[PDB]
């Protein structure tokens, strides 16, 4: 599934991401934009044998189990396939875990490089939230 910005902003808000650990809603929408282009099916391979999965490109090295990332962790206690669902619930809950574990949103490369210190509110303006 591919979200529009306002659609994703609404879903994320419903899932309690707005101001989660101090990060306003637009940060989460912006991160999803540059990580996955709002695509729940997005996957990207890493040089360490891990894979980044789903709307927020959560990786199999630390956060989920894909059965093909030797020696990795599964700190969100989920199959990586759950991060590829049309329903963003697993992705959102795992992202909360990543952030609340003390990693910040800085965990997300694309967010750090393209969202942090920008007008992230642009991502939600004009939406009917
Ligand atoms: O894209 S929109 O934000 O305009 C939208 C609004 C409503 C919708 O019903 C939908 C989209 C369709 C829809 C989408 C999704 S999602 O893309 O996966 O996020 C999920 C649902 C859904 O009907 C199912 C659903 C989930 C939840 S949740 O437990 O909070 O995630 C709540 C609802 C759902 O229908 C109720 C609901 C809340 C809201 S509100 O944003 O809280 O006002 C709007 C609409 C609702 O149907 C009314
Ligand atoms: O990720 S967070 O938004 O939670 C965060 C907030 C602050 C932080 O200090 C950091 C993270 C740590 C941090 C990370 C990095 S990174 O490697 O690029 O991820 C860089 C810095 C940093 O403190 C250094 C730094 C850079 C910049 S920049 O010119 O925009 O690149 C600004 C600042 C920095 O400390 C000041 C600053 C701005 C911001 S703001 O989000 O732009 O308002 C938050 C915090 C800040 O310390 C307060
Ligand atoms: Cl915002
Ligand atoms: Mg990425
Ligand atoms: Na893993």
């Amino acid at each position: 599934k591919v979200f529009g910005r306002c659609e994703l902003a609404a879903a994320m808000k419903r899932h309690g991401l707005d101001n989660y650990r101090g990060y306003s809603l637009g940060n989460w929408v912006c991160a999803a934009k540059f990580e996955s282009n709002f695509n729940t099916q997005a996957t990207n391979r890493n040089t360490d044998g891990s894979t980044d999965y789903g709307i927020l490109q959560i990786n199999s090295r630390w956060w989920c189990n894909d059965g093909r990332t030797p020696g990795s962790r599964n700190l969100c206690n989920i199959p990586c396939s759950a991060l590829l669902s049309s329903d963003i619930t697993a992705s959102v809950n795992c992202a909360k875990k990543i952030v609340s574990d003390g990693n910040g949103m800085n965990a997300w490369v694309a967010w750090r490089n393209r969202c942090k210190g920008t007008d992230v509110q642009a991502w939600i303006r004009g939406c009917r939230l």
